């Protein structure tokens, strides 16, 4: 059995060969990414005389249609004049090659997960996470443009990449799972660790879910570990409840999946269901961040920009991004006016 005249494997993925030359232009070096969508290769563009990342979408109608949505979103974002658009991965061009849709992006550096791994999961300076926080807040403000109204829908350290390994400039990549504001067509969305309470409770979701994701990411970038590392959605909700407490009754009364996690007592109030965790809201973020104990594991004791005053500004902003209420959860514009960013 051969697939696509021997160009494709059995999983519809194009068989990447180091040194192969496409259309007398792109020279493939190596595979730099993989997923259900297909693969990503480092290639040299002979025309522009620069390195590019080519996202080879696997030869399947389902995966091609998903990529077409991604291309439309990227091209729509590219059209906007604002210089906030330079916090989003730039799609240079897209073409069909041997029955594969190929998205040519600008070549970037390491993602923030590789960064966390370089630290052995002890996290980066509060000064660096502030630089990341402000760029991310600007990127989410850009996606918040009414004409775009884009929900990234899969924000995580892996999907945030450095432009340059010796600069702190970041770009959000992978809009392959993205939607624009609209009917709640999907419900199992976002990576588990960065999944908003809305999605967990199966309630309608807006652009605020990306802000929840950001809150979870920035704490992780400082401490080194995911704030909420759930083995399942029930474990996920319980780990959120440990830090933030029981979500307000007004939210859970409207929540279709409320009773997956909580039981409604005869007095109208909500408790957890038992099956292991701290009492609700007793794993204070004050302690996780180490506000008064020299930061995470006391590893930032005596470091410049790691004062109690600096940590309190950070904690205030993170608690505003992790507001259970998506309608009062802090929006990108207001997050950018926060004292955490005031020099
Ligand atoms: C490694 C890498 C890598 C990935 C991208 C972009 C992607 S990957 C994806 S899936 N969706 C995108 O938009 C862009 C540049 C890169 O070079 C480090």
């Amino acid at each position: 059995k051969v697939y696509n005249d021997g160009y494709d494997d059995d999983n519809y993925d194009y068989i990447v060969k180091n040194g192969e030359k496409w259309m007398d232009r792109y020279e493939i070096d190596s595979l730099i990414g993989k997923g259900s969508f297909g693969q990503v290769v480092k290639a040299y563009d002979r025309v522009e005389q620069e390195w590019v990342a080519i996202k080879i979408i696997k030869n399947k109608k389902a995966f091609l249609n998903q990529a077409q949505i991604e291309v439309r979103l990227l091209e729509l974002m590219n059209k906007h004049d604002t210089e906030m658009k330079y916090y989003i991965v730039h799609l240079k061009r897209h073409f069909m090659f041997r029955n594969h849709l190929c998205l040519v992006f600008e070549m970037l550096s390491y993602n923030l997960y590789d960064l966390l791994r370089n630290t052995n999961f002890r996290g980066v300076s509060l000064n660096l996470t502030r630089k990341f926080a402000q760029q991310m807040c600007t990127a989410l403000l850009f996606l918040a443009t009414p004409e775009l109204s884009i929900i990234h829908c899969d924000l995580k350290p892996e999907n945030i990449l450095l432009c340059n390994p010796k600069r702190s400039a970041i770009k959000i990549v992978d809009f392959g799972s993205s939607c624009q504001l609209g009917q709640r067509i999907y419900q199992y969305i976002q990576s588990r660790f960065y999944r908003s309470p809305e999605v967990l409770l199966g309630m309608p979701y807006d652009l605020a879910i990306d802000m929840w994701s950001l809150g979870c990411i920035l704490v992780e970038m400082h401490t080194g570990e995911p704030l909420f590392s759930g083995a399942n959605e029930v474990d996920q909700m319980n780990k959120i409840v440990e830090v933030l407490g029981i979500p307000p009754a007004h939210i859970l009364d409207q929540a279709p999946k409320a009773r997956k996690f909580f039981e409604k007592l005869p007095d109208g109030t909500w408790n957890l269901k038992k099956t292991e965790y701290k009492p609700p809201g007793t794993r204070k973020l004050h302690n996780i961040l180490g506000v008064e104990t020299g930061g995470p594991g006391g590893r930032r004791a005596g470091e410049s920009g790691h004062t109690v005053a600096d940590y309190l500004k950070f904690k205030d902003l993170i608690l505003r991004m992790l507001d259970y209420d998506p309608k009062t959860r802090i929006q990108p514009y207001y997050a950018l006016q926060h004292s955490f960013f005031k020099k």
